């Protein structure tokens, strides 16, 4: 009985399967994918962020030079200077007149966003996809565990195991190169650490928050003081992460296709309603019941009587329910034409009942499999008027 | 629902028509034009008198 089935990938709707195994009742499915979370392999290539620069003091020899040398600083960019007559709270101070040397000195540091907010690159691979799937199985009636897709995957929570995928929807919406920010995620290529051109994306390059070492192509150029006065010229590009944050492209959260969310957090890609999953369960046998305990339904009849051919569940039809004995019987189409709201009906001796249901062909012909009874609940259906509010049941549509 | 009706112009009658929404239980109308008062764009241009 483990009851295998490919699966729709689609967050927000159960699936309600029904379990035939031979010898015992039937037992229906309710599997709600509530959850698609992604969470592909990544690396962690370079926190960016915009610059300081950072000036340390420059010196000022009064009479003669200085001769610099290259610090190893990122981007440590230092150049000696002549010809000052630096005025200090004094007037100037050193007697001299071209002797007058100023050595500025400037390096790029992380800013103190840098370590709060920064964009944040990425190599992402593909990983390995997650869900919080609730099943209100059978009689069971609960189970809310997180699972994988990789279809040897088990997860005993509650009773039932359960193997899931792999699914044949290999859309990573991430594309291999990533970059993240604060909780907007661009698939952008990003050119990489070592590299980036001075006021484009990446001029600072830190491999982390902590990393002292970094890439800081600035094209910071030192340039003289003015007219005898103490200062620090320091001509730079404002930083690929200034721009970046209002010349940007848009997130993908917001660009993305096939359906997906998104989140700084393990990075996964939530919901991404595409293709199908081959999922197969195991049953406890014990939440079965045995089929001599069951009402048999046959010689029945079913019949639409107001079928919306619709999204939300607005198709009904009665049963002409003709059971043995009295109780319940779990309900499901296996055709795929309708959806049921309903996993179980209650039955007297032989009442009627009717289950709301939703289709997308005009003529709904679909059987109904009513606790071993099948039956055509043949007819015909009528527009709705009103359509601007989520996402639907009836995921169903075909040739008509 | 937004149920359209051509509808007669006469005032002292119902006009009891039927909401045929698409999955709830229909609802009867009763409308009764009780009042046709015009009252047309118009201008006093003069009185007259003896």
């Amino acid at each position: 009985y483990e009851h295998t089935a490919v699966m729709p990938n689609k967050v927000g709707i159960p699936y309600k399967a029904l379990v035939e195994r031979p010898g015992y009742a039937p037992v229906h499915l309710q599997i709600q994918l509530v959850n698609t979370r992604i969470i592909p392999s990544t690396n962690l290539e370079y926190i960016t962020c915009k610059y300081k620069t950072k000036v340390p003091s420059p010196v000022v020899k009064c009479c003669g030079a200085t001769q610099c040398t290259s610090k190893p600083h990122p981007d440590y960019q230092c150049q000696v200077f002549t010809g000052v007559y630096p005025f200090m709270w004094g007037g100037a101070y050193c007697f001299c007149d071209t002797e007058n040397t100023q050595m500025s000195e400037a390096y790029v540091e992380r800013s103190e966003e840098c370590s709060i907010d920064h964009a944040k690159a990425y190599k992402v691979h593909t990983g390995t996809v997650q869900a919080m799937v609730n099943i209100t199985y059978g009689s069971v009636s609960w189970r809310s565990a997180d699972v994988y897709v990789n279809g040897e995957t088990p997860a005993k929570i509650g009773d039932a195991k359960l193997i899931i995928g792999p699914l044949s929807s290999a859309w990573s919406p991430f594309d291999n190169k990533v970059v993240v920010y604060g909780h907007e995620v661009y698939n952008y290529d990003f050119p990489e650490y070592g590299t980036g051109k001075a006021g484009s994306f990446g001029d600072l390059q830190s491999r982390t928050s902590t990393s002292n070492d970094l890439y800081a192509n600035t094209n910071l150029k030192l340039q003289r003081p003015q007219a005898g006065i103490v200062h620090t010229p320091f001509t730079q590009a404002p930083s690929g992460f200034e721009r970046w944050k209002r010349d940007k492209g848009a997130p993908l959260n917001d660009v993305a296709p096939f359906g997906c969310s998104i989140a700084l957090e393990p990075l996964r890609a939530e919901n991404c309603a595409v293709g199908s999953i081959p999922i197969s369960i195991d049953i406890p046998d014990a939440a079965f019941t045995r089929i001599s305990e069951t009402p048999t339904v046959s010689d029945l009849e079913c019949k639409i009587t107001e079928c919306t051919y619709a999204s939300d569940f607005g198709g009904i039809a009665t049963v002409a329910y003709k059971s043995s004995k009295a109780g319940n019987c779990p309900i499901h189409s296996p055709s795929g034409v309708a959806v049921i709201k309903e996993n179980d009906v209650t039955l007297a001796e032989s009442g009627s009942f009717t289950f709301h249901f939703s289709t997308a062909n005009i003529h709904p012909a679909f059987k109904l499999q009513v606790c071993t009874s099948a039956v055509t609940c043949k007819g015909d259906c009528k527009p709705p008027k009103d359509h601007i509010v989520d996402y639907p049941a009836q995921h169903t549509e075909s040739f008509t």
